[PDB]
């Protein structure tokens, strides 16, 4: 059975103003890999592939602000909400160079801060990752109603915040195999409380959608246009029928994206790492040595 436990230590760093939890495992020097989960997700989302990379490097795994362990400021969540507190969190920590491990939200969050820091980005892995999705259209029929109405005034907050529509719904939906109690209960550990789950209502708002919103747009066409022109080593992740990343789109960015290896978990939808985590583990374990 695929790992339901959390057996990493807390740890806690104060970030403008505000405790930030993240796992710290492995060596205590060298490269660190940097794991970035995204909505509605947390550090759980990688339990099963940092025990992969903890034997040969340093695994940094925050939560991000609002989420997991995090603490939850009376912010509006937006994406540069994230970039602040992301970009304040690897400061505090005094990181230098970094490899990336990146999915969604924490994807966006990645490639934006590697496109403004491209010396200090040794590698990166990625898996569904955000894209623009330029029509309705490119967005898979079975999820689409719901991301619609995610994005609907006062029906969106009805499902995400009243009715915790992102954990209960969105989050099993986007896994092939199914999601046991124990691990529902480790996502559903930061959301009890209606309130608290502005995060998981502002990020579908802020994906690229048929051009909105038009600054979330612009910014990740412009990672895109850095990531089209970086030699930095790539290894992308990619399932059937996948989300965001679908086989057909995987296939082109393996010829696009210079110095890209994709790996094939198999079946998967959204939350690659709870279908197949120890290929992935494994696989970004092989290729870090590479990055010499
Ligand atoms: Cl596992
Ligand atoms: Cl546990
Ligand atoms: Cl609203
Ligand atoms: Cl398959
Ligand atoms: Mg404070
Ligand atoms: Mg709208």
């Amino acid at each position: 059975e695929i790992g339901t436990g959390f057996p990493f230590d807390p740890h806690y760093v104060e970030v403008l103003g505000e405790r930030m939890h993240y796992v710290d495992v492995g060596p205590r020097d060298g490269t660190p890999v940097l794991f970035l989960h995204g909505n509605p997700t947390s550090s759980y989302l990688w339990r099963n592939i940092i025990p992969h990379v903890a034997p040969s490097h340093r695994c940094i795994a925050p939560d991000l602000i609002g989420m997991g362990k995090s603490d939850k400021p009376d912010l509006d969540y937006f994406f540069d909400d994230h970039v602040r507190y992301l970009d304040a969190f690897i400061e505090a920590l005094g990181l230098e160079e970094v490899v990336l491990v990146i999915h969604d939200w924490g994807s966006a969050l990645g490639f934006h801060w590697a496109k403004r820091n491209p010396e200090r980005v040794k590698g990166i892995a990625c898996m569904e990752f955000i894209r623009p999705i330029p029509t309705w259209d490119e967005w898979p029929e079975f999820a689409r109603e719901t991301f619609q109405a995610f994005r609907t005034a006062d029906v969106g907050r009805e499902l995400i915040i009243d009715q915790n529509a992102f954990i209960e719904g969105a989050l099993p939906k986007y896994v092939v195999r199914p999601l046991t109690e124990v691990e529902m209960d480790h996502y559903r550990e930061p959301f009890l409380k209606p309130v608290d789950r502005e995060p998981l209502w502002r990020f579908p708002n802020e994906l690229p959608i048929a051009g909105e919103p038009a600054n979330i747009v612009a910014l990740v066409e412009a990672y895109m246009n850095w990531l089209h022109q970086s030699p930095v080593p790539k290894l992308l992740f990619w399932g059937t029928p996948g989300v965001l990343i679908p086989p057909a789109e995987a296939a082109r960015l393996a010829e696009s994206l210079p110095n890209c290896k994709t790996v094939d978990i198999g079946p998967g939808l959204h939350y690659l790492q709870e279908d197949n985590p120890d290929l992935i583990g494994s696989e970004i374990a092989r290729w870090l040595p590479a990055l010499h």
